[PDB]
């Protein structure tokens, strides 16, 4: 629905992940997306983040925070894939669900 694996076709997903690891082997390719099922919290001008390694998820949800300008006692959560999500960092979340194409993938939702 306009996500970002229907409008970016796999073999493109998979070039955009080894462009990744050969210029930045040391940053984890992060898709951010809307949950499908989330609508009061506001759609993001990109999707794609590069991250480093040792960054957590509670960082990554400060990236998002600011990036949709909320309020910094607005309650939401990020699920990868689909389930909830903090203190993992970057590294182990890419290690244990990263997507075929490369990339691993969250959702943001207020509920």
């Amino acid at each position: 629905p306009g996500s970002f694996k229907e409008r970016r076709p796999f073999h493109e997903r998979q070039k955009d992940v080894e462009e990744i690891r050969s210029q930045q082997p040391n940053k984890v390719p992060v898709i951010i997306e809307r949950f499908d099922g989330e609508r009061s919290l506001p759609l993001m001008d990109r999707c794609k983040f590069l991250v480093p390694e040792h960054i957590t998820v509670a960082e990554l949800m400060s990236i998002v925070r600011r990036r949709l300008q909320l309020h910094p006692q607005q309650a939401f959560f990020l699920l990868v894939n689909e389930r909830s999500m903090n203190s993992m960092s970057m590294s182990n979340l890419y290690s244990q669900e990263r997507d075929p194409d490369g990339f691993v993938y969250m959702v943001y939702t207020s509920q």
